[PDB]
DNA sequence: AAACATTCGTTCACGTGAGTTCCAGTACAAGTCTGGTC
């Protein structure tokens, strides 16, 4: 029900997965995905899946997000 | 002295133009779904 992974750890795992895909290492990417699954909740894993697919369906335009940021 | 008109004077109903609120329709930007090839 409660996860324990921080944003920095998630970003590091995602970068490791990207390098693994570029490095032709299936075992390492599988291990990273297993760690992500075992150290996250249902909602966290759903959001991770959405981010991986690169389709969040937030409903807020990119320009609105950028304007809010600056 | 009585009747008519006239007049006339009024006032009420109806019609037209300008300001305000609301909503339908249109233009533009972005998200989202989908097509094929190497």
């Amino acid at each position: 029900q409660k996860g324990s992974l921080t944003i920095q750890q998630v970003n590091d795992l995602l970068d490791s997965i990207a390098s693994n895909n570029s490095a032709k290492r299936k075992d390492l990417i599988k291990k990273s995905l297993l760690q992500l699954i075992t150290q996250s909740s249902a909602l966290e894993q759903k959001w991770l899946i959405r981010m991986i697919i690169k389709d969040l369906k937030l409903g807020v335009s990119q320009q609105t997000i950028f304007s809010v940021f600056h």
